[PDB]
């Protein structure tokens, strides 16, 4: 209730500090790591670097991320456990399901799904006792009927233990008000709701009317760009071709309507990324160098340089991830 | 060759006996089974079921079978080892894509579709040291370019290792056609593949064709011809409107055309099922309760009554087998 879950057990509230609401220690699928280490060089070479890259973030201010991988992201919660304790920055994990249902998972009843998203918050995750502390749900612009049974399985499952809800979104087809007339159909708070992925508009109706409602705005792959990268296709697919600097004045820009208590901030990074072409890691590491650190980094200052408020970044950073996780039925 | 993996360690090709060459422990998904075992009510439930059907097809002669689950049918070579152990049957692990390939196997090239699959064979499934004894890999229609894709590494691997490769066809679309054309194309020897699902056409100069060319033809499928389930609405895409009388008469069709050396024969069958829509296992069990002793329960004895002498059954459940598992590159 005031406490949540993490994966080295619960922790309260004030201990979670300066929170990245949607980061990933690796972007993978369900068995992969384990069956296909050597494609990350070796799992020892992948939490090595996730080490060396929490601990840079804890260096700039970071306590906590929520990793927000799913079953069908590849999420290892072992994984997540050991580099946690050797970064000693917190991670919150996730159940629900991602983009990549096996089918295992997608000829799977609402009720079947409901109880799997429950097991893991309310049991564990595999045999690790490990407790999922957030819902992840993405949808594909028009969502599908499969996708409308995770998103009411999740609902469902928010209800029952008051865990939130983040979703992946395309923001360039207002994703977000098709999942959010689903999630309000089963009863389901917008305050226990993130709307992810929203910084890949620049549509401020749309951010403020979800925002106005209620929802958490999931401003966080601030530094996605290949600018400078054009000539690579593939790479400039995943990571557009708008600015960080744009990304970030959506922060702003929210902040200046009056919705600073809906924002999320984060990089949407990640050390290992199998789920996409070969060497794709390289491309973004040469892209963002400060990998997870650049929030505070760089998006930080640049707002205080615009002029807002040390309060309010603090408010944005520690406070609303705060309200968000803090499990609120 | 001389020594065949199974997920206990190495045997030699003597001690493999009567060979089931196309089972399943569990068909699943990668990551599922460990991530939600309630679904088969628990692992140790699953588990206790796999014994309970090992056992039975021993006692009805089985000595080993071949799991041809795939990474992406969620195989588990863990749980292959325990209900091995406890039911004193070998059993063969394979290695391969079947038709769920998630986004990380999806997005790589043949390249490293070959390094994954030989990591497999050459150097074990996970951190387990159980190294895989055969290859399977599946493709619908005429192929799409990731089949393509996997059927080029699976003849790389096996190119490499001497370990066979065995597929997932629609024989209904003649499926084997292509893939035969795809394993040429890569020099891989007709002898080192099965053409699986075979049994599920009554084309029979499709099977012949391919038996004549040296393919191994899989007649795997035998107990899925349901009968009786006309009313369910998944009981006939995943079950049959044939008999299993009809199917068994094409290995009798393809021995009296002189190739006997070539019909391998198994019940396709399962002990957990979650790659399809719940409760599916009950429905199945119901139309087969024997199991994966469908084929030497019933098959066998028919087959013997329609004139098939001992020493050709043996030949076709005992020395096929183990002449296709034992890794060679001699053609
Ligand atoms: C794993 As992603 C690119 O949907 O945040
Ligand atoms: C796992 As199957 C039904 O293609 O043999
Ligand atoms: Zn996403
Ligand atoms: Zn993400
Ligand atoms: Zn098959
Ligand atoms: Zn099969």
């Amino acid at each position: 209730g005031d406490r949540i879950n993490t994966v080295r057990g619960p922790i309260t509230i004030s201990e979670a500090g300066f929170t990245l609401t949607h980061e990933h220690i690796c972007g993978s699928s369900a068995g992969f790591l384990r069956a296909w280490p050597e494609f990350f060089g070796s799992r020892k070479a992948l939490a090595e670097k996730a080490v060396r890259g929490l601990r840079r973030a804890r260096a700039a201010g970071v306590r906590t991320i929520v990793d927000v991988s799913t079953f069908d992201l590849g999420r290892d919660v072992s994984l997540l456990a050991e580099v946690s304790r050797a970064a000693d920055v917190h991670i919150v994990a996730a159940t629900g399901l991602w983009l990549d249902p096996p089918l295992s998972m997608r000829l799977r009843s609402v009720e079947e799904l409901t109880q799997f998203f429950l097991r893991e918050i309310q049991y564990g995750i595999e045999d690790t006792g490990i407790r999922a502390g957030i819902i992840k749900v993405a949808t594909t612009g028009k969502v599908t009927p499969f996708q409308e049974l995770v998103l009411r399985a999740a609902a469902r499952a928010s209800l029952a233990t008051g865990v939130p809800v983040t979703t992946h979104t395309a923001a360039s087809q207002r994703g977000g008000e098709q999942q959010a007339a689903i999630f309000e159909s089963e009863g389901l708070s917008p305050s226990r709701v993130c709307i992810g992925h929203s910084d890949e508009t620049d549509d401020l109706s749309y951010l403020t009317a979800l925002a106005a409602r209620g929802y958490l705005i999931g401003l966080d792959r601030i530094p996605h760009s290949a600018i400078g990268l054009e000539d690579n296709a593939s790479a400039s697919a995943l990571l557009g071709i708008r600015s960080w600097q744009t990304r970030a004045l959506l922060i702003k820009a929210l902040i200046d309507q009056g919705y600073m208590k809906q924002i999320l901030v984060s990089n949407d990074w990640l050390f290992g990324f199998s789920s996409y072409v070969t060497n794709i890691m390289d491309v973004m590491d040469s892209v963002n160098p400060d990998g997870m650190a650049f929030i505070p980094l760089r998006v930080i200052p640049f707002l205080r340089e615009k002029g807002i408020p040390q309060e309010t970044l603090a408010g944005i950073t520690v406070t609303n991830p705060a309200r968000f996780l803090s499990p609120t039925l």
